[PDB]
């Protein structure tokens, strides 16, 4: 014989990682991989480090992938 698999509804998350939503937008509004050039204004306007930037971005496409076991 034989078989398969399906699925379609997937959980999803709740808590934010970080107010620094507006990232999330350029992310995929301008590139998914900004570089200084960009961090030089959000640094600014959420009082954040060009550095302490960079992290959340490379986080927010973990978050994005179906890969993300990390429950709080």
């Amino acid at each position: 014989g034989s078989s398969g698999s399906s699925g379609g509804i997937k959980d999803s998350p709740v808590n934010k990682v970080e107010p620094n939503d507006t990232l999330e937008k350029v992310f995929v509004s301008v590139t998914k991989y900004p570089d200084e050039k960009r961090l030089k204004g959000l640094s600014k306007q959420l009082d954040w480090s060009v550095r302490k930037i960079q992290c959340w971005f490379r986080h927010r496409r973990n978050q994005d992938k179906p890969s993300g076991p990390s429950s709080g």
